[PDB]
């Protein structure tokens, strides 16, 4: 039955959708801690 | 300065991420117009 | 010496968005997958 | 009408990441120039 190929695809994509999420709200913690690091620079870059 | 290219950097990226992660949202709604599609056709036969 | 944290950081990034990538990547098939079942149904 | 709804459905996902893969790719441009940005201040360290 394709209706039961198009579920195991629809659930498949759903799954890597969230993975992608999951993996981007990681990637904005790491550019707030790249935020960060740029700061602690600029505080040595004046002395 | 270097510290003023990272810092043009990092905005872009942050910028990137939440692009992607809006895309992503509308992918997940999308696949769920998807599974009620599915359904439909469940219902059909 | 803070430089070594942020090579810890940046390596992590490059490694989420390889992640991220490769999940796109195997999203596009299943687009198709996808597509070849709506094939399917206009031949019935 | 459900086979031409999945196919609007299926064209929009395809778009959508079809965007991410582009800036998936623009971020991993950025990674690198972030990589060259460390070894910047790697060198101006000593």
């Amino acid at each position: 039955m394709i209706e039961k190929q198009m579920d195991r695809v629809v659930k498949e994509m759903r799954r890597q959708l969230e993975m992608i999420d999951k993996l981007t709200t990681r990637g904005i913690e790491q550019v707030e801690l790249l935020k960060r690091i740029h700061d602690k620079l600029m505080i040595r870059a004046v002395d």
